[PDB]
């Protein structure tokens, strides 16, 4: 009909852009030029729209698509009008089943780069030139809610990679915590059973804060190192960018000489680790439930692409045994204090899907998709998923050419003798369906094992013992790792790690499932323990109370590389800051502050009481990005107000809140000349204090300070000052 | 083995209970004694469990459901596992595809019975006999989200009554407001998609505030009515129990002599009309994101049943034409002004399901189940309603057998010719497989029609026109109903009107799209345009300033029935009020609150800001439901504050910000003697304010205030004392 509007503005820029400054927009629409080999292999199957006749699936072309076909323009509906038919059809099959577990998330289209060839250990050919660039889809996801549930729920993170290489698909389907819940992979069932929503009712979604997932954890303790994890921060990023990734079980390198060599793999995120606390974290979820998946495509149209380095711990085949804990263990993590993480390469997200549908929801990841150069090992869980996924891909894909679907394929195609099965889309002309055959010389052919471009050999591990269904002796020790977890966190990590124990098993409706619970962490940790307990009124009992507390790992009393913040790792590029304005904000101090941010490419979003423009004292035209309401203080890292008429906003309930929600949450909070007034709403003493920084403008200094404390991420310092006021 | 505890505390008792009370469970379980002959008939798949072996699917007994089978405890799963490979499996498998629409829904059953026989009317064997009953099982729903979505959005909610009736299963497929966005069928897989997550990246989830809503609303004005009803505290109701009910369509009723009489379908809540505010919903969405799940659950397990009247609105043959408005245009209603709702019926629900999955989750009800006596319209809408359902929960369920998943089944057995399809479950003995046949003398037979018993046959409407794809000219009028439904709304609600207009609209990216609207709202209200257009720095036009409003419908200036609260039906029954506690309470003050509370049918929960127990004066140990933080004022009707040792709590920052924020929320609070000291939290003036009960105890007096106060739902009259409380 030609309803755009005559100015271009219902089109984005195609070039990168700030969060919130444009309509965001399919990838190859928005970063046209971001290509690699997979994404420049997608563009056969891209459509376009533009300037094109609308059609059937058929292509016929419409006529009218705004009714159906009756007898009279009040009468009845003809069954003949095919048009309706198609239509109506197609969107009454739209969905599919969703995953199993991870059901939510958020996916983006990169590379990957190692440093240095690892030739010496792996004859995995994408690690072998630091030339060479393997693209990549990464998917990132929450655990038990649905694929319409929250982001920012408390939860374990999954974190997929699918790496694209010349000598096949390679998939490192891990989580943002070293360890997993259980052991043996026929537990999965019972253990995914209890954590998701009850089955009389189906609640709760997203949240582990319920009787069944309690219960299951005071019966099988192999489960409180991964508990111990999701209760602390780590359970509540602050985004996808800022967490760690790890592959969790214990792999095989193999090079060319047939050496084998343990491994396990991790991601270290450039931008540094960082969370939300609780509190932020559940209104989030309100607010926003969509934060992340946002967070994560608008880092990526602005520029701020995720950036992981993908690291090793190596462990030699003759130290399998030197350690306290059974290497095979997923419950038990390995300190980098004893086996240093080496690193290996880099990967950058730097292109977002078109279609979420197309490419994010039927996305296909396989830990036993391996490569020649990797192998498994015989840790039992990982034994166990060996056999999952491909089953669930064709049951939630619709069949067994699913490696078929565009996202999915590897980048050079496969030949094999497999054949039709539902959606087959390759048309096969091999004479020969069969091996080995005469009719086509045997084409195609097996390929022996070698160093390069050779076919598939499992390591020859030996094999000993009988058919049995039997836990390894060496997996029985629960509580030495979650209390080496425990002790290397900071002090206000710890306190939170308490807060999150006491929140959930206080939404345990029977009693004696706490006090089992309580029971347990009583076995890690002495104070851990005395603290859930009070916050539950529960005392411990004399035998509880005198528990010898578990051994150390290896000699250790902590491993600082397990805290999110013991070590500062800080890293501001991508953050974003709220500038509450007034009907007459001081420019000059406007000025200042956006150019500061802009220089270290932290974000700002202009806030008000209403939509439109406001005009500073000289004239200058600020567009408003948001009101107070509509993009609080839960989404942005840092508040700033501006001098300018403070008693246009200085009685808005919304506004004082704004900043009462902030400073509750930790947040660094600037005020310059009269915003000022504004101490007095969070009760800031004359003098002042740490985590608020204020002065008569804002000036050169009064932006350094304020991006110190952003530096930091949150002002821990300031917690005994928020348990007071009401927020 | 032992796990249980003791005392039997890990299962609840078999008796109505207040919520949280005890743990909740399977209705059959929570209620074994209430029966209708629908739930009798689940007794063939009704599975129990205590004292079983664990087997597998094939009945084998399960020894170690611990461990997968490897060859030595520390080595390889063998493949020979098939006790693991079945338990992987189903998991591998447990998700269907959701509800393309509706896929967030919560289900009940329970009973119907008509207040009188309507044979002069209708046919129908479930509106013949008043002393007849007919089971049903209802499913209310959002519209957008999925599945694992939050309750409390703005969205229509959709109101599903499967009635298993003598001559048939008749489902009633309706929504909670009495018209839809469109009008067309055709338009359907259009208007969801808007409304729906975008497709390049899914966001946003359950919320229509995104720019491809506004932008199909603002170019097709035919929504501007249901926008209108989703934007007012209609779209965001309190309970499934505090909404109306609506089919929407005209439909016929067809009595036993032949005659048609048109008949539109409506559901009146017992338990009167209520909503939420809209901060307080979208937080809810992040407290409780299942919060309205868990209250009809929690409803019908305390025995506060929903309870809902059908009623009808009837327009003899002779008068289609006598309106204004098309009778058969579904964004059109029929003013109770015009055309009374006539009582007909009322419809109980007490009995929750027993598994989520198997009877909510796999529930198929299809607006084109219908039984003799009643019959279809040409509502466009309607007719395309039947190309759909059907097929849709072939895919979802998975084949054409889901008639037979035992949920869906109808009362008596169905005798036809149809026979195989995926999963049958009946096995037929029928010699002939097709009609006429001479083999099985022509059995099943046809049935002619008749008055009762007899076969379906359509109403002889006279059908007259081309084949033509047209909309009727009389469907062509946008703005009377919306400006009908605005006037007849009080103050305070074209108030919330004018915010989630522009709450919404803030959150639209291009600003033309945002005018486009406004421009729409000018031919509705100036006055509703011009607070829109004020919220968003929007000036109107002299030209939109100058547009006639749109005309009358059939003379009315306003109609009190489409209003939530113009006229006071108030129900406390079935509340909950929040009891702050502290660690001394006067038991008197309790004893009196209690005492009250419970007289008028209304639950408490005692909160305190630890879990565990606090002991009142006289030694009475009170055990704490949740914290203040844990269950928040969001999930209350009212706060009570009880004497005792205020000083415990007095600066208590959560138990300060819980009365905050419910002042804010236009909730009732009672504070008894010392408990008046939290006046200056929410800065009321000493004398007294409307809303704020107050006394130097808790008394007969003190209750009578607060439980009339309830009974006017919120206190609408402290919306301007609300906007200052930074809350
Ligand atoms: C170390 C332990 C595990 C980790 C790190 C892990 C990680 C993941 C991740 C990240 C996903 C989502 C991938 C995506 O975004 O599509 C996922 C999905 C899945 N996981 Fe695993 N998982 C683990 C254990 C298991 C086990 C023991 C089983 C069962 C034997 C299992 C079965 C599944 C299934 C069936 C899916 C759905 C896949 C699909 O539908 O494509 N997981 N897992
Ligand atoms: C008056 C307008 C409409 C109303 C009141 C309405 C109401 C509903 C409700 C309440 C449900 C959920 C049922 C449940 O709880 O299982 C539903 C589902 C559905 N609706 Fe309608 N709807 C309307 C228009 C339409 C139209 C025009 C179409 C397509 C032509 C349509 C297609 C569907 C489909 C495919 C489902 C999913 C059913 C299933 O998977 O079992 N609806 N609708």
């Amino acid at each position: 009909d030609s309803l755009a509007p005559e100015d271009g503005s219902h089109r984005p820029a195609a070039e990168p852009t700030p969060p919130g400054a444009q309509p965001t927009a399919p990838g190859s629409l928005k970063a046209p030029d971001t290509r690699n080999e997979k994404l420049n292999s997608l563009e056969d199957v891209r459509k376009g729209s533009e300037n094109y006749a609308l059609t059937t699936n058929q292509g016929v072309r419409i006529a009218d698509d705004q009714n159906s076909l009756r007898a009279g323009s009040r009468g009845p509906t003809l069954l003949e009008d095919f048009i309706l038919r198609e239509k109506i059809t197609h969107f009454d099959h739209e969905r599919i089943p969703e995953r199993i577990v991870n059901a939510r998330g958020s996916a983006a289209h990169g590379y990957f780069q190692p440093y240095k060839s690892l030739s010496d250990i792996t004859k995995a050919d994408f690690l072998s030139d630091p030339n060479k660039i393997t693209p990549v889809f990464v998917r990132f996801s929450t655990v038990q809610g649905g694929a319409g549930s929250a982001d920012t729920v408390r939860d374990i993170r999954g974190f997929a990679t699918k790496f694209y290489t010349e000598e096949g698909i390679f998939d490192l389907v891990g989580n943002n915590t070293p360890i997993f819940f259980i052991q043996d992979a026929h537990k999965f069932p019972d253990f995914v059973h209890a954590v998701k929503p009850e089955p009389h009712w189906a609640i709760p979604q997203g949240q582990s804060a319920h009787d069944t997932f309690w219960d299951y954890v005071s019966l099988q303790p192999e489960t409180l190192h991964n508990v111990m994890w999701a209760m602390s921060d780590r359970g509540i990023p602050r985004s996808y960018r800022t967490m760690e990734g790890f592959g969790i079980h214990t792999f095989r390198l193999i090079n060319a000489e047939g050496k084998a060599t343990f491994v396990r793999f991790h991601w270290k995120p450039l931008a540094g680790k960082a969370s939300l606390v609780w509190d932020e974290a559940q209104k989030l979820t309100g607010r926003d439930p969509d934060f992340h998946r946002r967070e994560l495509w608008e880092a990526i149209e602005a520029g701020d692409f995720p950036e992981y380095e993908l690291g090793f711990q190596l462990i030699p085949e003759e130290d399998e045994f030197k350690f306290d804990f059974d290497l095979l263990d997923p419950t038990k993590l390995i300190p980098e204090e004893l086996v240093p993480v080496q690193r290996v390469g880099k990967m950058v997200l730097n292109r977002n899907p078109d279609n979420f549908f197309a490419e994010n929801e039927q996305a296909a990841f396989h830990p036993g998709h391996i490569v020649p150069g990797l192998d498994f090992t015989n840790d039992p869980l990982l034994q166990g998923r060996l056999f999952s996924y491909t089953d669930t891909q064709i049951s939630r894909l619709g069949g067994p050419n699913f490696h078929e679907i565009p996202i999915n394929r590897p980048t050079c195609p496969y030949h094999n003798f497999q054949r039709d099965g539902m959606h087959r889309m390759g048309i096969d002309t091999n004479p020969a369906n069969y091996e080995p055959n005469s009719i086509n010389d045997n084409w195609p052919r097996e390929t022996p094992p070698g160093p390069k471009r050779g076919g598939f050999e499992s390591y020859q591990e030996r094999v000993e013992g009988n058919k049995v269904r039997e836990r390894s002796p060496s997996f029985g020790e629960y509580y030495s790792h979650p209390r080496l977890f425990w002790l290397s966190q900071t002090p206000f990590e710890q306190r939170h790690i308490v807060d999150g124990f006491s929140f959930e098993l206080s939404k345990v409706v029977r009693p004696y499932i706490r006090e089992r619970v309580v029971d347990q962490l009583a076995h890690i940790d002495l104070t851990l323990a005395q603290a859930v307990a009070k916050n539950l009124g529960i005392e411990l009992t004399d035998d509880q109370l005198n528990i010898t507390p578990p051994p150390d790992v290896n000699g250790l009393k902590k491993d600082p590389s397990l805290s999110l913040y013991a070590i500062p790792d800080g890293d501001v590029k991508g953050r974003v800051v709220a500038i509450l304005l007034n009907d007459e904000v001081r420019s000059a101090d406007l000025l200042a502050i956006l150019k500061a941010l802009k220089a270290k490419g932290v974000h700002a979003k202009l806030l008000y009481s209403r939509m439109g423009e406001v005009t500073a004292d000289d004239g200058t035209v600020l567009p408003i990005a948001a009101t107070f309401a509509g993009a609080p203080s839960l989404t942005v890292d840092a508040v700033i107000v501006p001098c300018g008429n403070i008693a246009d906003i200085a009685d808005n309930g919304d506004a004082n809140y704004y900043l009462m929600e902030a400073y509750k949450h930790l947040k660094p909070i600037a005020l310059a000349g009269d915003a000022r007034k504004f101490k007095a709403t969070i009760k800031i003493a004359d003098q002042g204090e740490e985590g608020i920084v204020e002065a008569d403008s804002a000036d050169g200094s009064f932006m350094d300070e304020l991006l110190t404390l952003m530096a930091a991420h949150r002002v821990w310092s300031r917690i005994p000052k928020i348990d007071k006021i009401p927020a």
